[PDB]
């Protein structure tokens, strides 16, 4: 019944916040609608897999909080193979490659794609991390979806096609659906376009041994009997002296406030009295999740290995079911797996079908992009389509369409009178990762922590030092790659000299 | 505790639903969320205004179900008045005309309007009502927005801040909030661009004799009992025998079949055992509704008929509050009122303001543009932010953004097991609107009624005579209008 904050929400975001609380002193109450805790995490374990992340999985540099937090949880990490040779298979065929990004050789599509990332990263930094909505062509950018945008920037196919999987791969959306501002909003306050998509030196180096899961469930062993499993929060109350909440089990708790860890959208399944400000009851309507399956394919060995493939593959084309692979064996070389996501509409299209039919589909895949018959020969499958989630909405994260975010993106974190609002999508580094989530949980709760007079102002929002083992390499450019031309300003060029 | 089905929503869609079952014999509850009925219809009295709608309120020629569900229930109509000239004020003037739509005199314009409004009426006769998503071009018009369209289509500033404004009026949302595809389709499913927006033979002909709350609040009348107040639904349950409906003042209802007559993003209010399917449970995640805010202005005397104006006045710019009006004095000529909305992103903006920043600005609006000083001495106003509501999410309905009609349209009146779906959002003919309402209330209530083995599917989609009080006349084009080229054309002509 009766506590100091209520945290509804035991994924990431909900235990780090109730973690800070606890060690603080205070009496916390974590309320669940899950039967498990980990929310858009979740480690399978079976004696076929040993254990699978079905969910957020992947961390790397930069990512400082959930790396401390793991740790003082006594977790490890270690590093997703990229020793071999990457794969882009465009048009049916496979370009093997070394280091981190595909060559492209044709001096008109290089000058085309340089401009393209360039000019990503370009238009971030004019993008407040804390308030996207401040840039100062905002509106311009906000009224634009990233299909326009790509239309506009790739003077090639072979850049927009890049480009389209590229938005579909970090944000399991259609590039049509999304928010242009939006879009360069996520990729700049995740570092860049570079921290993003990279293996080595960025978001996809390294995942957790034993799952990324244990984070959650740890916290839930600290904590004891304050986590309450399968307590789906339906109402709030806060018109009298305490804020009281209810739970679809009938069950009521009373505290003096209460923190929001749930995907925006999902603050939707909860009726509030008072009725939530105006602004907040539109913004919850408006803000979707993406749509993913994730996908393990598990072999007898790894055997890409040997033909030098490192097993991260880069698929375009329609036909091809899943857009991005990397390699999802164990790190003592056993359980050889391939991780693969089908992403956005395909995920869709694809859930038709039952899972025979679509381990049948990527095998095929598999097999024609490492040119391997043993693709043909899985020893098991797992899978997880997030879609179907009544209390995540879908994966990885929260997007923003046209429109939304310099209309209503002001309110994401502000407090609701004692309601104060974690989770990743209110983050304002890595917002949409397992990151995201553990600086929105500890900074709603140090926010509570100042409304108690228990801490100063200046300590709401708290700067992470940087881990000594997984430290950040900066991300650089060369000469050229700064100064080389788009393709129009080469056109442009071309017309001033032959004048 | 038990029924044969539990309606969930007491806005015209589910009091239509539910008269229909109660009328066939079955034992219907009717669970309503507010202290009142009507939804996204509300009538508001009181001495100072004797009566107003301050949600939905219009009614027109082919809304034929409305029409003849509130004759049933003893409601009359009256027309809106139209009889003076219409105003389209113009980069700071007033343009006074006659007709239904707005003169164009620029001779490159004229050509860029026409082909405007030609080329949408043209689009939409590829989109089927009942399956937008069949459209030929379905989903390149769906993976555009509507300002994408407009940056495409209109080659001149005049039609394109027309257009815009035509959009934000229909809607209450941004161009480049929807898609392409489903604007389109909304236009076409209210029988085209000319039915849509005219008062006269079109949806903003008439009004109820009292309100259009009457419509909700009488079927309450009749249903009695059946209709629980303040019952907002929480969790349904279709694991057992019977489904499972529970309230969140804790009480439990039982019946062989749910109807939800909600808006589809409200659906996310309720938990439900087991999850909903797939499609529909990322659906109702990905369908707001726009932004108004109505508002009402009164007046001693309507003084605009005395200056030849109607009280019709389309209004373009930015810095205007309110970009659309109508005349709203009562059919005897008393309560003079002037009508206007707060459309989309205007009604996030001046929602900041108090009632009286408010009436101050629209004042001051309409002084200007019918250029009298009496629109400054206000007696009344009223007005309601439809954004603020818990248990409607907005107004006037759904709209659907870049990606999701072709995606998810499907799923909008799919069956999940026994729940039924009404609510006008799944009608296919005026949908947004209270016919759709009905439509969709009717439709839904004969799904179950088959379903019992009482009707053959032949009847579940049935058509309906056209009303005798308010006969549809066609709508025409003229030979210029059909054949004169747009400004590529004319360009390519030269
Ligand atoms: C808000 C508003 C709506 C309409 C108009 C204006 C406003 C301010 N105007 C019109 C127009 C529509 C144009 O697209 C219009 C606009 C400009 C020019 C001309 C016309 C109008 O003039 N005519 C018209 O026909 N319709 C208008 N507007 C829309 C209609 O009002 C609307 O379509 C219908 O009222 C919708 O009816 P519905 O039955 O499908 O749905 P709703 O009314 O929302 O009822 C749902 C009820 O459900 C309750 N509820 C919600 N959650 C619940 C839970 N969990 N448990 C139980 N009950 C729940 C809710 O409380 C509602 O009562
Ligand atoms: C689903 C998924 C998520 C992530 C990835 C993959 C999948 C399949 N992958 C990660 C990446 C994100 C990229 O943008 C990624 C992808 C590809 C390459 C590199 C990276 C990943 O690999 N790393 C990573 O850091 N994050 C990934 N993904 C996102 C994370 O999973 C996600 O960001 C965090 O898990 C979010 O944490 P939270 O903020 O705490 O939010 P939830 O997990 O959703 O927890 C909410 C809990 O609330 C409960 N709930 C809901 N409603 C309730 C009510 N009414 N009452 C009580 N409780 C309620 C719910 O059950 C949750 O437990």
């Amino acid at each position: 019944n009766k506590c100091d904050v209520v945290v509804v929400g035991g994924g990431i975001s909900g235990m780090a916040a109730a973690k800070l609380l606890h060690d603080s002193g205070l009496n916390v109450v974590v309320l669940e609608a899950r039967d498990r805790v980990g929310g858009r995490t979740y480690t399978l374990r079976n004696q076929k897999v040993k254990y699978v992340d079905l969910g957020g999985s992947y961390v790397g540099p930069t990512q400082n909080r959930i790396l401390r937090l793991a740790k003082e949880l006594g977790l490890e990490t270690y590093k997703v193979n990229e020793v071999e040779r990457l794969i882009h298979h465009v048009k049916g065929k496979s370009y093997p490659f070394r280091g981190p990004f595909p060559p492209v050789w044709n001096p008109i599509t290089y000058l085309d794609h340089n401009n393209f990332w360039r000019t990503m990263d370009d238009m971030g930094r004019e993008i407040p991390s804390d308030a996207p909505w401040k840039a100062p062509l905002a509106e311009e950018w906000d009224n634009m979806t990233m299909k326009e945008l790509l239309d506009k920037l790739c003077w090639t196919e072979s850049a927009k096609q890049l480009a389209t999987l590229f938005v579909n791969l970090c944000v399991t959306a259609e590039t049509h659906e999304v928010s242009a501002l939006w879009f360069l909003w996520y990729v700049k306050q995740c570092g860049g376009t570079t921290r993003i998509i990279s293996t080595t030196n960025g978001g996809q180096e390294r995942k957790f041994v034993g799952g990324s899961g244990q984070v959650s469930e740890r916290i839930m062993d600290l904590l004891g009997d304050r986590v309450k499993l399968e307590r789906p929060v339906i109402y709030i109350d806060q018109t009298r002296e305490n804020v009281l909440v209810e739970t679809l089990n009938h069950e009521m708790y009373e505290a003096k406030y209460v923190i929001s860890a749930i995907p925006p959208t999902l603050g939707m399944k909860i009726h509030f009295n008072p009725p939530l400000p105006m602004m907040r009851n539109q913004m919850i309507t408006r803000v979707p999740l993406g749509s993913v399956i994730k996908c393990i394919v598990y072999y007898k060995e790894p055997f890409w290995r040997k033909k030098d493939y490192c097993g991260t593959m880069i698929i375009d084309g329609e036909e091809a079911p899943v857009a991005y692979t990397l390699d999802d064996t164990k790190p003592e070389g056993n359980y050889a797996a391939i991780m693969g996501f089908i992403l956005a509409h395909k995920a869709r299209k694809l859930a038709r079908l039952t899972k025979e039919e679509r381990l049948k589909k990527l095998c095929e895949l598999y097999a024609k992009v490492l040119g391997s018959l043993e693709a043909l020969e899985p020893v098991h499958y797992e899978e997880k389509n997030w879609c179907e989630e009544q209390y995540s909405g879908g994966c990885y994260t929260t997007y923003f369409p046209p429109g939304i975010l310099t209309q209503y993106g002001r309110v994401l974190r502000q407090p609701v009178d004692r309601i104060y609002f974690a989770g990743t999508e209110t983050a304002t580094h890595w917002s949409g990762y397992m990151e995201g989530a553990v600086e929105a949980g500890e900074r709603a709760a140090r926010e509570i922590l100042h409304a108690m007079g228990k801490i100063p102002e200046d300590e709401i929002w708290q700067s992470e030092p940087e881990s000594v083992d997984v430290p950040a390499q900066p991300i650089t450019t060369t000469f050229l790659e700064r100064h080389l031309p788009s393709v129009p300003g080469l056109l442009r060029l071309i017309g001033l000299t032959t004048i």
